[PDB]
């Protein structure tokens, strides 16, 4: 359990959607991060993959603001402390807003994968995963925005999937966190995008998996990495 408390871009903090504060507030602040109703700090499991919930987490609505990013710039996402138990991949996607991200129909966003990290080492099952890399980085993840994509407004969908329960049908725990970015620079690619509700299926080989046994490979779920 947890969520993104803060985002660092070009030497300032953009405060995240504080799901354990702003839903109790009823005149909460304008932020670059999407609001959610996920006040339990929990997840979208396999029962929700073909529901709107998977796109930017449960009952999610677009952030009011958008952060500019320098060409090939870094986005740093700071999480609440991530439990070692919650072993699994860290995956990042962009979807174009084609306009102000604050007014998009989330059910219409088409995501391309810009980065993925899975099982790093399996010397001691269940092993070292992207999630353990995230813990070792003091619960922060650094995304580099590609220089080769068309500039304009996009949603960054940033996700940990915990696999500690994933042996069981619908046991995997997806923690998607969305923010609004204004990508800048000279790129022109419009990558093939995948609907939120076509990212994952509850029987994917990297979703329905016993991590506690020796693994020879791990298939990072979702569509193919853009480069
Ligand atoms: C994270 O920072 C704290 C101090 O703020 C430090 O004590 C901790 O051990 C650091 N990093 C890791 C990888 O544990
Ligand atoms: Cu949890």
């Amino acid at each position: 359990h947890g969520f993104v408390q803060n985002i660092v871009i070009d030497g300032k903090n953009y405060g995240g959607y504080l799901v354990n504060q702003y839903p109790y507030m009823s005149n909460p602040p304008e932020v670059i991060a999407w609001s959610t109703t996920a006040t339990d700090l929990g997840f979208v499991d396999g029962t929700g993959y073909q529901t709107p919930d998977i796109i930017c987490h449960r009952g999610a609505k677009p952030g009011a603001l958008t952060a500019p990013v320098s060409p090939g710039g870094t986005v740093e996402l700071q999480w609440t402390p991530w439990p070692d138990s919650h072993h699994g991949p860290v995956i990042n996607y962009l979807a174009p807003c084609n306009g102000d991200c604050s007014t998009v129909d989330k059910t219409q966003l088409e995501f391309f994968k810009i980065a993925e990290s899975g099982l790093i080492n399996d010397d001691n099952p269940p092993g070292i995963w992207a999630s353990d890399n995230l813990i070792a980085a003091n619960n922060s993840w650094t995304v580099t925005i590609p220089t080769t994509i068309a500039p304009g407004n996009y949603v960054l969908r940033h996700e940990i999937i915990a696999l500690h329960s994933a042996q069981n049908q619908d046991g995997a725990q997806n923690y998607p966190q969305c923010i609004n970015l204004q990508v800048t620079g000279g790129g022109s690619d419009n990558p093939a995008g995948t609907l939120g509700t076509a990212l994952y299926h509850d029987t994917d080989p990297g979703i329905l998996i016993n991590i506690y046994q020796k693994l020879s490979s791990y298939i990072i779920p979702g569509p193919p990495l853009y480069t």
